[PDB]
């Protein structure tokens, strides 16, 4: 299972690690990955996740997309893990860079509550704008579940842990 993980509180770990390379060894049942709207899977953690899969991920979510139009911010979906997980659950996160209501971010923590456990991003937080320290901080008081976070930037990783409530 999980290695190497900092435990935060009695359910949220986080470790320094490339959350591709964390899916590929672990293998988990959930992968999370930092979702937009219309499951274009672009850049940051979406981009190396679907480049991962071969664009397979990306293949998919425009199935989807075709079927059930776009997703809401704060909302998610489960969609195959590929080659990284069992399933993938796509959360979108605000989008501080689009304007979006970072009070969202706690309705799309709440999706990580409907699996038992995860390996995930911080959401909202690389490309998408926010301050990973405040959704770290609404990660610990929203899911009541067990989330493996894999912090990419080790400056940030230590930042996190050191500043932790």
């Amino acid at each position: 299972s999980f290695s190497g993980y900092l435990k935060l509180t009695d359910n949220v770990y986080i470790k320094n690690a490339d959350i591709v390379e964390e899916a590929k060894k672990v293998k988990p049942t959930v992968v999370v990955n930092a979702a937009n709207v219309y499951l274009k899977h672009g850049g940051g953690v979406a981009g190396a996740l679907n480049k991962a899969t071969n664009n397979a991920m990306q293949v998919e979510s425009d199935d989807y997309i075709a079927t059930n139009g776009p997703l809401k911010v704060g909302g998610s979906c489960v969609l195959s893990g590929h080659n990284l997980a069992k399933h993938c659950l796509h959360v979108v996160g605000p989008n501080v860079n689009k304007g979006e209501d970072i009070q969202l971010l706690k309705s799309a923590y709440e999706n990580f509550n409907q699996h038992e456990v995860l390996l995930a991003p911080l959401l909202s937080a690389g490309i998408f704008g926010a301050d990973p320290i405040h959704s770290l901080r609404v990660c610990v008081d929203t899911v009541r579940t067990n989330v493996y976070l894999a912090v990419f930037d080790k400056n940030l990783y230590d930042k996190l842990v050191s500043s932790f409530l």
